[PDB]
């Protein structure tokens, strides 16, 4: 019922640069959230804020009942809250079995043959069962980020954060990772997605939000945003995007 994700008034400052200003956002149980916006509007900035990636001066940013402000509540988050990047940040010396296993062993206490037989699932579902015993330096751009992915969900989270993890991806590896994330969009979690992928934004948000300079300029069901948009800014920017 009420909103998992409670964003007010949340303003950022990077230097002399108001990078957020004064946003509120509320993001409803299971829902499936799609950022969008130009470069430079703060939306990989905004999602970063919700599992305490970037300290913010003003405003409220509360996780499932939790101040993400609050250092006593930071463990708690972690456990609730998964998040994928545009960088992979595999360890280079683990195997793509021992980065899926490690934080369910060192956090939720889980044992070695628990948390394998857990992380070979996910690997399977992502389709990357045969790169288990594989070391990330072997794997492509397309395979890591699922290994990420994988890693995530691992921890069995509320919810799942995308800060564009596809953005730093070559064209071949796109398509694989996009359809892990429509996969995972069928179901309960809770997911926020930051992403230039158009056809993925309007094919599964339920709720797409068009940010630009520091600001939410609109929002709406992914048919009314990309069919009848109203701002000037949200109808200029699809237009160019959606060449």
């Amino acid at each position: 019922m009420e909103p998992i994700i409670r964003i007010r008034n949340l303003h950022k400052w990077f230097g002399p640069l108001h990078v957020l200003k004064g946003i509120h956002l509320e993001v409803a149980p299971g829902e499936k959230l799609v950022i969008i916006g130009p470069s430079g509007s703060g939306k990989s900035t905004l999602i970063r804020t919700i599992n305490r990636l970037e300290d913010f001066q003003e405003g409220e940013v509360v996780v499932d009942g939790l101040s993400v402000k609050d250092d006593r509540a930071l463990r708690e988050i972690r456990r609730e809250v998964g998040m994928v990047f545009q960088q992979f940040n595999l360890f280079p010396h683990m195997t793509v079995l021992e980065n899926v296993t490690l934080a369910p062993m060192r956090v939720r206490r889980w044992p070695r043959e628990k948390a394998e037989k857990k992380a070979l699932e996910l690997l399977e579902r992502v389709g990357i069962l045969d790169q288990a015993r594989k070391y990330p330096a072997q794997l492509s751009g397309g395979q890591q980020q699922r290994v990420a992915i994988a890693r995530a969900l691992a921890m069995e989270p509320k919810i799942m954060l995308f800060d564009e993890p596809t953005s730093a991806l070559d064209p071949e590896m796109v398509g694989e990772v996009l359809d892990v994330m429509r996969d995972l969009a069928q179901g309960g979690m809770t997911m926020v997605v930051v992403t230039h992928e158009m056809g993925f934004a309007r094919e599964v948000a339920d709720r797409v939000v068009f940010m630009d300079g520091g600001q939410i300029v609109e929002e709406g069901r992914p048919e009314e945003i990309f069919t009848r948009p109203k701002e000037e800014r949200t109808r200029s920017f699809l237009q160019r995007v959606l060449h």
